[PDB]
RNA sequence: GCGCAACAUCCCCGCCGGUUGGGCGCAUUGCACUCCGCGCAGUGAACCGGCUGCGCC
């Protein structure tokens, strides 16, 4: 689960939040300590209510889990952890 | 073929299916990298398969 260390996994979300307004809601908080490359959302059964965003490399990511842990985002505390694996477009 | 919904407890809304998006509810704490759980309904939203009826060649 924890402790790799790729890019961030962000877990409790509120699934009411629609896609869109939460893709922008979270670059625009993400940035604020390194560069966003991809920020991906779904709404499916098993991903809504998760996030995966991914930066220039691992500690442009260790630079999150840093920062919010419990954070009221859209009234429900935040919880990031290291993704397990990589994403596929950082394999290049 | 073209244009329509009279019939409607103000107006608007012919019928049956379906899609996309919106709403509510149930369920979901879930590690992915093209979409996809289910239910409810005057969803005063846009459309797709048909059909009934009215008007005009
Ligand atoms: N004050 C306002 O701002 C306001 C608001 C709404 C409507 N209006 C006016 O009020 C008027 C009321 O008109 P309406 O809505 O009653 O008529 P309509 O114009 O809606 O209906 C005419 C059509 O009904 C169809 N039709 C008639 N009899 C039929 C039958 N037996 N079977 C199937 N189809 C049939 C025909 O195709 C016909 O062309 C309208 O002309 C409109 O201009 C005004
Ligand atoms: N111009 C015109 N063409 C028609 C009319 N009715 C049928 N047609 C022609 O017929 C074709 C088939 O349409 P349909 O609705 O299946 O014809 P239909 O079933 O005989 O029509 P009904 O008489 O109502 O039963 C259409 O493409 C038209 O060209 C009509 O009233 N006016
Ligand atoms: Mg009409
Ligand atoms: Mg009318
Ligand atoms: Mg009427
Ligand atoms: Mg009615
Ligand atoms: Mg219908
Ligand atoms: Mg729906
Ligand atoms: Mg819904
Ligand atoms: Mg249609």
């Amino acid at each position: 689960e924890t402790r790799p260390n790729h890019t961030i996994y962000i877990n409790n979300l509120n699934e009411k939040i629609k896609k869109d307004e939460l893709k922008k809601s979270l670059h625009a908080i993400f940035s604020r300590f390194g560069q966003i490359l991809d920020i991906l959302v779904s709404r499916s059964l098993k991903m809504r209510g998760q996030a995966f965003v991914i930066f220039k490399e691992v500690s442009s990511a260790t630079n999150a889990l840093r920062s919010m842990q419990g954070f009221p985002f859209y009234d429900k505390p935040m919880r990031i952890q290291y993704a397990k694996t990589d994403s596929d477009i950082i394999a290049k």
